[PDB]
RNA sequence: CAAAGAAAUCCAGGUGCA
DNA sequence: GCACCTG
DNA sequence: TTCTTTG
């Protein structure tokens, strides 16, 4: 039932003195040298591999190569990923028993069980200990990557916020008796931070939670301009759009902290009364004025507009935009596009003086984040056609989308991918099945939208594009898994790779093919299931290439046994985009390998 | 002084999946 | 329930 | 780098 051991380093124990009769005494030398270890701590830079290496003796390996079978897990705590896990037979197969010297005693029948044991005492007793006592794991908040910051850096880094805090009187102690609502975290956001509340989990007041916000929404809907949809804006504005688009995109900064709160305040209670009642009015308006967290053995009131975490502050926020857009952004020409996402504004125009025009506007309502600001504008500093935005990437001059994929340089991709889930474990011999959960649809389904997949105002060109590009991920995905299974899974045989990744292409271009019909516009041409199928492949390709040592049998079947020509139908799509790894996904690292 | 342990990654919405 | 995305 | 709780 238990396959898999958790890499996180929640996990560690406390480790003993001495461990007891049924365990051997080997262990006493790696406790001993691990309390040794502590005591020569330096603020100099350490490494926790050559740290283990004098902790651990020889002897308890045996063979240098049985030493290398070890390492490698730690080598994966020390570069995981949140949620990763390996399974727990890595820790006793392939080992070479004969030559681990102090299982020579031990039946042959009993050997594995003894050492996965101790190899898990080990690990949970040494190894996770003296990691956590060196670093803290910083949970970066692109996908799943964790990044290990050694304990000064952190408390140095979070000092200085938290005095900017004070000193700004964005948070101002209480008396120690005034229960908080929750724990202020300060994450590291880029040379930045995200101050949240952790909220403590309280399922009693949730159902109550999620009444009031039902509410919000319900006087939004009902007394509020309800915008039309992104994709209906941006349909309906490219249709009828004839020159150069000019367009703008701006974010406001520390969006939730500027809400002003006595404005809110004022907002919620001219709420109509049968749309929310004078208790629940009351409620929300203290609710927000007495925002409480605990930091560091202190408690504190939060007086900076809303606080992130609190449930309550989403559909807030959303209220004081709506406010803010009815009394500042209503009323814009009919010749304009506009957009908001929570403090994010898409504003577009053939006139460029209205797209300045509005750039004022917004400037003198709101502080603009300026490092977010993306416009084609002339007169602007760093102009370009492509804008981001929720995801996207609208080109204004050719007025085709496509996906934003987030993929800094040296960003190491299987970050992405939740490969393991502790509470759906599968077993080290179901290889397939492993496989099967790691190709599933619903991790790359935002690449599979409407705005990928129309032929409205996207051509073919770009509709193939971002295929092949949502392709690309799947693929990369494909060889995340595959890593695991010769690593964890330690699969000889791979017979049934070809079936699955056989499936995997035909499913992942007919959910394409479904999406392009349901989409269909004044664009389309021609689009085949063949042709779609045809560039699925030339992604795996493209991705399998960076490992054609591991993956030449691979390789070598797809160009053997699948047509790999595309007939587009469309003179202006180009082939050659289709031959080779996307420059986004051309830098990304596929080989880990720890820094600390 | 020594050791031990702790120093808390949250929220709303969305895509959907099956 | 799962696993991605937006802010 | 702090805070408890125990030699
Ligand atoms: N609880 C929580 N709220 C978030 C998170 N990301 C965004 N929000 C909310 C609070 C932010 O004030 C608001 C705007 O998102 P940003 O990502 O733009 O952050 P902010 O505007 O706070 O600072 P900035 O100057 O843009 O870096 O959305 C999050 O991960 N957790
Ligand atoms: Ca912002």
């Amino acid at each position: 039932m238990v396959h898999y051991y958790r890499l996180s380093l929640k996990s560690r124990q406390k480790a003993p003195k001495i461990v007891n009769s049924k365990y051997n005494s080997i262990l006493n030398i790696a406790l001993k040298n691990f309390r040794l270890c502590k005591k020569h701590k330096t603020k100099k830079p350490v490494q926790i591999l050559a740290l283990l290496q004098e902790i651990i003796p020889k002897s308890y390996f045996g063979t240098t190569t049985n030493l290398k079978r070890f390492y490698k897990v730690v080598e994966k705590i020390l570069t995981q990923s949140s949620f990763e896990c390996i399974h727990l037979s890595v820790l006793h197969k392939c080992y070479d028993y004969d030559a681990i010297p102090w299982l020579q005693n031990v039946e042959p029948n009993l050997r594995p069980k003894l050492l996965l044991k101790h190899n898990l005492f080990l690990l949970d007793n040494i190894v996770k200990p003296i990691i956590a006592f060196y670093y803290k794991p910083i949970k970066t908040l692109n996908g799943h990557e964790i990044k290990f910051i050694r304990k000064e850096e952190y408390i140095s880094f979070e000092s200085k916020v938290f005095h900017k805090l004070k000193k700004m009187k964005y948070l101002v102690e209480v008396q120690d008796e005034v229960k908080p609502r929750g724990v202020l975290n300060i994450i590291p956001k880029q040379d930045n931070f995200r101050a949240i509340v952790s909220i403590f989990p309280d399922s009693a007041r949730k159902p109550f939670f999620k009444l009031l916000t039902s509410k919000i929404y319900k006087v939004l809907e009902e007394k509020y301009k309800t915008s039309g949809s992104l994709y209906t804006c941006w349909s309906e504005f490219t249709q009828k759009t004839q020159g150069q688009i000019y367009g703008i995109k701006v974010d406001i900064r520390d969006a939730y902290g500027n809400v002003k709160i006595p404005v809110l305040c004022k907002l919620i209670q001219s709420i109509p009364t049968h749309l929310l009642d004078s208790e629940k009015k009351n409620f929300i308006v203290d609710h927000i004025s007495n925002q409480f967290v605990a930091f560091r053995r202190k408690i504190y009131k939060w007086n900076h507009g809303l606080l992130q975490g609190d449930p309550l502050s989403g559909c807030l926020c959303e209220l004081y935009m709506a406010f803010m857009d009815r009394l500042y952004f209503s009323n814009l020409d009919k010749d304009a596009f506009i957009h908001r996402t929570v403090d994010d504004y898409f504003f577009c125009s053939p006139h460029p003086h209205k797209v300045y025009d509005f750039e004022l506007l917004i400037k003198g309502v709101y502080q603009v984040n300026p490092t977010k600001t993306r416009t084609n504008l002339p007169t602007h500093r760093h102009p370009q056609d492509e804008i981001p935005y929720c995801g996207k990437i609208f080109n204004l001059t050719t007025r085709q989308v496509r996906t934003l994929y987030k993929l800094p340089p040296n960003y190491e991709i299987r970050h992405k991918f939740k490969l393991w889930n502790f509470n759906n474990q599968i077993s080290d011999d179901n290889p397939a099945r492993f496989l099967q959960k790691a190709m599933d649809f619903p991790f790359i389904c935002n690449s599979f939208t409407k705005f990928e997949f129309n032929t409205v105002f996207n051509d073919q060109r770009t509709v193939f594009a971002n295929f092949y590009d949502a392709m690309i991920c799947v693929a990369y995905k494909f060889d995340a898994a595959m890593m695991a299974l010769r690593t964890s899974f330690l699969v000889n045989d791979f017979g049934f790779i070809w079936l699955v990744l056989s499936s995997t292409v035909r499913a992942y271009a007919s959910r394409a093919f479904k999406k392009i019909v349901t989409y269909k516009g004044g664009k389309y041409r021609k689009v085949t299931f063949q042709c779609l199928k045809s560039i699925a492949w030339r992604a795996f390709l493209a991705v399998l290439k960076r490992r054609t040592e591991i993956y030449k049998g691979l390789i070598d079947r797809i160009k053997s046994r699948e047509k790999l020509t595309m007939k587009f139908h469309d003179g202006e799509v180009d082939a050659s985009y289709f031959c080779k790894l996307p420059e986004k996904f051309r830098f990304v690292k596929i080989n880990r390998k720890a820094s600390i």
